[PDB]
């Protein structure tokens, strides 16, 4: 039993009745040591610990205020805790339910695109403001090590420069997911389509969003086409260029998330170095 086990058992101590007990906190699957699966005598809940050296990356009480803001679109599922101390989110368990990938994401943007709309459209006022070259520089502080990727000053400065871009088009701010990986995409056996995991919503442009779907489930460029033209509305207009510059500004973050992580005891293999790689090609691409 992990430390991070030991403190989910504690904080779900608090939702029990006197009767009750925790059975078992196991970790779940997927890439990072953030979710698990609690048993309770009566009740099993999906944890998410995600406060673990994230202090100054995900803003704890921002992210609480958003869930109880965000609730009543419907989007997310059911939410019982949400821990500051620890930075730590307890949620529903949907027995049977199917997390969505690459491929299954492709074949339900009738479903999709009107849930980014919801989002996008539903003029609330998210606490955070997302600064994607801020967000840089909150890394770059926290990162110990010299910087492990290849030709960085260089590579660096080429990201920095799009700032400029992005004002001269005009930064349009909206209620933002941030982090629209195909698995925050949860089907219930009833058919109902959820978006989880939303600790990164901020107000952002919601090309931002546009740009982390198609680039997290490799959208060929018929898909990207297909899914404009199914979300683009009056209230929802397309800018290309926005989502290109974007996917640069998203694989370079999330590369330095890597390292990060990798420096608290995570392996991510080549994860951090790809994502570094295609910001490169991306760059090349752009200009
Ligand atoms: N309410 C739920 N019921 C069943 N599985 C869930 C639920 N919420 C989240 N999950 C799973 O846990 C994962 C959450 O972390 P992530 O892998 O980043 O999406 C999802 O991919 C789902 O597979």
């Amino acid at each position: 039993g992990s430390h991070m086990e030991k403190i989910i058992k504690e904080k779900i101590s608090s939702l029990l009745s006197q009767e009750e007990e925790v059975l078992s906190v196991e970790q779940l699957g997927g890439m990072t040591n953030q979710n698990y699966l609690a048993k309770t005598t009566n009740k099993q809940y999906i944890v998410k610990f995600f406060g673990k050296g994230t202090e100054k990356l995900i803003n704890r009480q921002d992210e609480k205020y958003n869930l109880e803001l965000l609730k009543d679109l419907g989007l997310d599922v059911k939410n019982y805790l949400f821990d500051i101390e620890a930075g730590i989110k307890v949620n529903e368990y949907i027995e049977s339910a199917i997390t969505l990938d690459s491929t299954s994401i492709k074949t339900k943007f009738d479903k999709i695109a009107p849930i980014l709309q919801t989002i996008h459209t539903s003029a609330k006022e998210l606490r955070g403001e997302f600064a994607p070259f801020e967000e840089i520089k909150k890394y770059e502080s926290l990162i110990e090590e010299q910087i492990p990727y290849a030709n960085y000053e260089s590579v660096r400065n080429a990201v920095f420069s799009l700032e400029k871009r992005l004002a001269d088009l005009g930064v349009d701010r909206k209620s933002c997911h941030i982090d629209l990986v195909p698995e925050n995409f949860i089907e219930s056996p009833q058919g109902r389509l959820y978006l989880i995991d939303w600790e990164y919503s901020s107000m952002n442009d919601p090309m931002w969003d546009l740009a982390a779907l198609f680039l997290e489930s490799e959208f060929t460029s018929q898909e990207e086409e297909t899914f404009l033209s199914h979300y683009e509305s009056d209230q929802t207009p397309v800018s290309h260029e926005k989502i290109a510059i974007y996917k640069i500004l998203q694989d370079t973050i999330w590369s330095l998330w890597t390292v990060y992580k990798e420096e608290q005891g995570e392996d991510f293999g080549d994860y951090g170095v790809n994502r570094y790689q295609r910001a490169v090609k991306g760059l090349a691409s752009y200009g």
